[PDB]
């Protein structure tokens, strides 16, 4: 019998398809249930209700259960990244079945075989800034209506501000960080401060941007240790 609270056994229980805690012990990962009253479950859920976007209408989110994620040696990993300027809290979304890979061994970088399709920018770490371009990226159906999302800290610093496909060969001089810009974007003024962190939780307004291949924002990182997973988000897809 597992010592797991029952929101996490049933998180296991998905990423697994060994005991419960045998294949929890696998994942390298600290996972806490966070309390739905917190501050922190507040704006988590806002982030989620403010930043759907209007052209994925498919489908609204309900969020289920929300963990806080610690890794083993993230704290090491992640510690010459944690004092850059400009660390903001994105959506990162993928197959369930990519989840034991994901919690074990961090986000990685798509190998030099895989094909650079789906990647404007090249092969890198990718975040939204709008939950609904994350959650597309879960490939959930009626059928198979539950998916995970992330919620990482990324210390993207200098950011490089790109508008077209453009696999680059190097970050320029003093830049840590790609950004694709968006046609919409969370409104910078509902911008908020999470434990240090910049949470763009604001609904999404029209960016202003014009001559740009992007309906959203992207966020590329291209070393992995610039990445901080935090939270995990079991998600119900409500198709319409
Ligand atoms: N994952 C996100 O939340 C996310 C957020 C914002 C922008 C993007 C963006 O362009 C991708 C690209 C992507 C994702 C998965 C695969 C894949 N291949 N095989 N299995 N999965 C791939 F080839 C490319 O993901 C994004």
């Amino acid at each position: 019998k597992s010592k797991l609270p029952k929101p996490v056994q049933d998180l296991i229980k998905m990423i697994f398809g060994d005991p419960i805690d045998v294949n929890y012990e696998k994942l390298k990962t600290d996972i806490k249930v966070v309390d739905r009253d917190s501050e922190e479950a507040e704006i988590i859920r806002k982030y989620v209700k403010n930043t759907h976007a209007t052209t994925h209408n498919a489908y609204d989110l309900e969020v289920i259960d929300i963990f806080k994620i610690e890794r083993e040696g993230e704290c090491q990993r992640y510690k010459p990244f944690k004092q850059l300027h400009n660390r903001r809290l994105l959506w990162h979304g993928s197959r369930t079945t990519n989840f034991a890979g994901i919690l074990s061994q961090g986000l990685r970088i798509a190998p030099p075989e895989a094909p650079v399709t789906g990647y404007m920018f090249g092969k890198g770490i990718y975040f939204a800034d709008m939950v609904s371009k994350s959650a597309n990226y879960c490939h959930t159906s009626q059928g198979d209506p539950i998916g995970l999302i992330l919620l990482g800290e990324v210390a993207l610093g200098n950011m490089y501000e790109l508008k077209h496909a453009s696999h680059i060969s190097k970050l320029p001089k003093g830049k840590h960080s790609v950004k694709g810009l968006g046609k919409t974007t969370p409104d910078p003024s509902a911008n908020i401060s999470l434990d240090g962190v910049d949470v763009p939780l604001g609904t999404g307004i029209s960016s202003g941007v014009n001559d740009t291949s992007l309906l959203y924002n992207e966020y590329i990182v291209y070393d992995i240790a610039q990445v901080n997973l935090k939270y995990l988000l079991k998600l119900k897809f409500n198709f319409k």
